[PDB]
DNA sequence: TTTTTTTTTTTTTTTT
């Protein structure tokens, strides 16, 4: 029998208390949220277009520079090498892979080299190449590695809706023991009356696609909402969804994308 | 049943001229009269609307204010959560968010042997084996089970063992599950009125139960701290809609009514 | 185990951003938004019913088979081998083969029909396939593989997933979109993606200039999420004033209207427009 | 099976010199913009409910059985067989038959009928079916059995009667059926009920997507002709011929006007100008 | 069975060797030739504007004075009410509405004088209250033999919309090659705006409720129409709305309804 | 199942063997001349007009005045709490509205001089609030039923029921009154309420015998002047005003009037 | 053989 009276549990609370992860732009998540904690399955939603994974790489590298934590990226939607360049652009403020006068310019220069090391030179970085193998590397990232990050870039190709309960369960017993601060990628559905998400429609809880258990075992879900053509699609609304920690919820700030450098920073706006 | 009128005059007469009851928004106890020994009790919102922090304060308040021993089953979090959260309740602190506070009490020790100085209370970390011992050697009167759509037909097969249980039994037991996702409108976290056909998993859920309480308010929304709480089944009273209403209160953690 | 660190990958990325490009043709803005296309992508282009999603592509696979050298694939399944291969010769040589008698017997008698036939196929160029979604993925690995294609198009998506007889469709969509984009990430082909569009709720049609929203891609929520450059059509039947919008751009973020072309109903060619 | 393109020399060749397409009656402005009708070419023909349809296409049938020499096999679904075949007696001799019980005994008692008859059905033109994957075997060994140049579907809502789905494979096996194979293929469908306004009965203009049961039916389709008139204003006989969609040429819009003759059942191409 | 024009040489000259009149109004057989065998007759009105009165009325002017066959299958009412009708509606009497002459009918014998007039020579039948009604219409057809098969008030035997669309579809699959005139009752859905069907509305043919496949299968539709609340309720208006055979649609005639012997005339009000 | 006419030689006659009338005002017995078995009597208003006002008041009029064996199936609320409606309603007072009068008459011996005068002749049957209606008319015995507030008992469902309870009416020789409601908008006023009001679907107006329409302005110059309208009469065709009845606010009581209107 | 969850397409039924 594993039955504990409430007597003898004194030493077990006193050990137990003896905030967490901060974000980076948008500054009223942290302000809302207070930040993610260790043990906690991340939702982040919006459509295709709309920059998910420009979102969350900007968190891989704010939680792996300023912070020192063991971040390991799961890039299941591309390869090690896009992500790598990707990383390399945003940390060096000059965009990178999307231009092409500048990829044969810092190769011959000489300081490829010096940009390499200078964000790569710890441990700290750890990338995934292309079920149950995913799980297995997962355990892997976690005992072999130490990490304390973890990213999964995209869900619904993991599913070749009980598949996503198993698949969510396990995640999420995989967190609970663990403790490791990990953050998942999903997308949203295809809505049947009025305008699409991607031209400045908010988001309801109910749009998450394959199953319905993706919002009843998950700690927090962030939407990001963007009229793509309007009047000016550099302005996202950030609205937290759900908070099982604290609970305040709704739209938190506004970030502009700055298309010169990359960096999703916040704006002022009133409405 | 077919009502006649030849052996009714006596009980028309009672009409003219309970257990154990719930804390906050008062018409629960008022609507369908408490707790009531024998029971299956089902609490089902939507996801986030406050489940178990409505039943974390219904088992508070049925463990101080009576005495019975309250037997939990938070099969979604951890035994030292829980009870950080129920000291924080009686000590109105909201504890687990105020991180200064936790280590300015650490007077801890005088806020844990005041509300555990008794052997109330028994937290969990074969279930059914569980909780027979936490019945038969232990003298539990309530017994909370917060999470069941991990633990069709395999679910209703539990279902019948558990209400087997509590008739065999004569336990006051209170069991958690969630919703289903609504396909037309807005959803249960944006006002939508709970049926009693949205109970996931079977639906043996409703016939082998004895009440069911939602609650519904506005997540996304001006007020997200007011919740609608309604009543869909009460097999000895009957009467059901809705009953009340309760506010959070942000500073404390106390469901309030107004 | 695949778990690469990242300071053991130096080599693979000096062997990456110096070894893109393949511009489109027609318009211009095409070429600024979207950037052309990679080996790798997927390319989408969207339309209503006898809009012109099929002649565009032609268009710009006339251009990428002969004006740049690249082995072109054509999985055209509409039209067969004897029609989109009569169409090109016309087009290069600017007329409309198909849609006059006359010049198709000018070039029966005199003999220049061996002179347009070599000088468009006299290079080994265009590899054409005539018509279960099993044998065509492995019919594009046998173009890609050992015949070496670079420009892979894909026309008429619509019946392999109505032939092919599934009870639930949407997972049918689902798994061949991600199957293909899996093929297209692995052997590094450029390949377009011709599919169709829903029928709207109310009010105009696609048909009539209605303007067209990423999410009515006819048959699953797998379409758009998984390409990585959508491009769509939309004229009004000026029945030959067509405008074009990126819709969504993964690489680069620029969407929107794009640009403007016109119609030749004497020759065949999308010249852009100025408004 | 994949095929490169320098051994095509000998095919797109044959090709060239193979293809030749059927003129329409009843107005000439269809058959400036679609240039006809060609083996492996779904054409399909809508209406409202009862403007039209068959009266058209069976004027069709016949000017493409008697007056070109293109052997047709028919499948009309609404009406019986001698209905059908009475109705082309009728039309082909510039009478209305059977609405008139007094020319019927006229023409059975000075065997004359007999006359009428060995005229169309001497040199065995049309074949008619008696009354879905059965259907489309029956019409194969109508066409690789017998022969026939143009095999005309009429009312195919009964066949497909989740519908959309079903009449989706319904269409690419038609399709299929009419391409690779040497016929030409004219089917016949219906329209929706509208939103608001005006009834596509009392004169509205047709749009593309009113193809009811899906809209997998204008996707699959090479010529679409839609015929609209008002039933109850003050020209009931005066039908517009609307081209919706044409692969082969691409113009759509207004092709004409045809004017129904309530004597000869003849609808011809009149003069009206808007 | 694939049949070529040769083989009807016999079978056509066998077809050409016949319309059945409608009573009450001659503007009617005017435009639509009466009724062949297979030739389905939909008749609808409003709610409460007599479409089991005008049915009855030729259920019963088809059976006693043309010796044709009826089988009726009335499901408004049951089946002694509608006996009582016929026979108070062949007397020229309103039966149900008189509780005197009812009993009088009986105590002077002439109650037998009513039905060996009319319901001796086997030209009724009845049917009693979906694939077990086409199962007994056919034993109404095949054994029975009957000319004219009548329904009555089809929102009985009806997702609402592929279950009537199959219903019409089997009711006209039984209809053609039998040989016999299928009268079939509809309703109309509920008016827009302005004035109700009940008022004298103007109907259109895309007001039968329930599918479009009322419409489009159906070879004659009248619609009857009667302002209730205006100054004449008794003067109901005829419209033919779809014709295959002849071609001719719109106001076929006006009849006048008698509030004494149950009958309604042909009237002669013009517009 | 096919039925001859040759076989109907005597069960005409057998029908040969009536209506039941209505109270309360007598412009409904003129235009309508009663219910027999196999009718469906929809009575209606907005959503708290009083509706069980005149239902109630209709159904103490046919049981313990008429004899009719009236059975209701209230299903807002359960036995006991209706059987007191009806003793309360049929002793002329208010009596769930005054905790006085409630207080006075359960000590001087005035409830039991009310219940063998209503509820002794076992005639007056309640549901326990398909498979038990039928035991509800061959057990029982009884034919007037009264089902209330269709809503809680939107277009599938509704036709179904009606569907259902008109075949539940007809082949039985029973008359079942069921109670509908109408669509939100002002109906509070005197709006005239036609056959289109209904809510629901469609399907109401289809099967119903006989519809009633009730209407009451209860916010311009007498609130307790209300009015009852045949919208639909299948037996006899004259529809429309019955006439004018005035309320009571001190018994609970309406009578039938002849204002000038 | 009997249940439950979930996604995308078309046709008719009703309302502030
Ligand atoms: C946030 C943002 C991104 N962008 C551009 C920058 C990048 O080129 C691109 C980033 O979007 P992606 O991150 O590539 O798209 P996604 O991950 O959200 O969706 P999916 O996985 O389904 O394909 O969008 C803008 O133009 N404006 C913006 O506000
Ligand atoms: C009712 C209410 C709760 N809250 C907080 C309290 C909790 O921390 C959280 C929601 O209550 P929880 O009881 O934690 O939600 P849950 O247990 O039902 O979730 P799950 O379905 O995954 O089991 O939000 C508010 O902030 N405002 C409110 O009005
Ligand atoms: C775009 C366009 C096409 N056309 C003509 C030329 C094209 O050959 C003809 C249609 O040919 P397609 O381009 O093949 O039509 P489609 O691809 O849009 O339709 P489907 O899905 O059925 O394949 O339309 C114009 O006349 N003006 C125009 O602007
Ligand atoms: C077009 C037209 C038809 N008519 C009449 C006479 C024709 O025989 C009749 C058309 O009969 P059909 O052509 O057989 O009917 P349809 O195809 O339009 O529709 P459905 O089969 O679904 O019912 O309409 C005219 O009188 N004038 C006209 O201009
Ligand atoms: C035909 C007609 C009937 N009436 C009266 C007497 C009829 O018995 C009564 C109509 O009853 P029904 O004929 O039974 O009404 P209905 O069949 O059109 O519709 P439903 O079955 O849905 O109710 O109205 C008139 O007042 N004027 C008339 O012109
Ligand atoms: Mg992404
Ligand atoms: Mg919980
Ligand atoms: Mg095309
Ligand atoms: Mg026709
Ligand atoms: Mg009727």
């Amino acid at each position: 029998d594993g039955v504990v009276s409430a007597l003898s549990l004194r030493e077990r609370i006193r050990e137990h208390l003896s905030v967490g992860l901060l974000f980076s732009g948008c500054t009223g998540i942290n302000d809302k949220t207070l930040g993610a904690r260790g043990g906690e399955v991340i939702m982040v939603t919006s459509g295709s277009g709309m920059g998910k994974s420009t979102f969350v790489r900007q968190q891989a590298l704010q939680w792996g520079t300023a912070m020192g934590k063991k971040v390991g990226l799961a890039m299941l939607q591309e390869s090690v090498e896009e992500t790598a360049e990707d990383l390399i652009g945003l940390h060096n403020r000059v965009r990178l892979r999307q231009s092409d006068s500048l990829k044969r310019e810092i190769i011959e220069n000489g300081k490829f080299d010096q940009w390499f090391d200078e964000l790569f030179g710890n441990d700290t970085f750890h990338l995934y190449d292309s079920t149950d193998r995913l799980l297995a590397k997962l355990a892997y990232m976690r005992s072999g590695l130490g990490c304390d990050v973890i990213i999964l870039d995209h869900i619904s190709i993991v599913v070749s809706r009980k598949m996503i309960d198993n698949l969510m369960t396990k995640l999420k017993g995989f967190a609970k023991s663990t403790g490791v601060v990990l953050v998942v990628i999903c997308h949203l559905k295809n809505p049947d009356k009025g305008k699409a998400h991607e031209e400045g429609r908010p988001v309801s809880i109910t749009d998450l696609r394959g199953s319905g258990a993706l919002r009843q075992l998950s700690d927090t879900i962030i939407a990001l909402e963007r009229n793509q053509q309007g009047d000016m699609p550099n302005l996202v609304l950030v609205r937290i969804l759900k908070c099982r920690f604290t609970g305040d919820t709704g739209i938190a700030g506004y970030m502009e994308y700055n298309k010169e450098t990359g960096w999703l920073e916040p704006s002022s706006y009133s409405g």
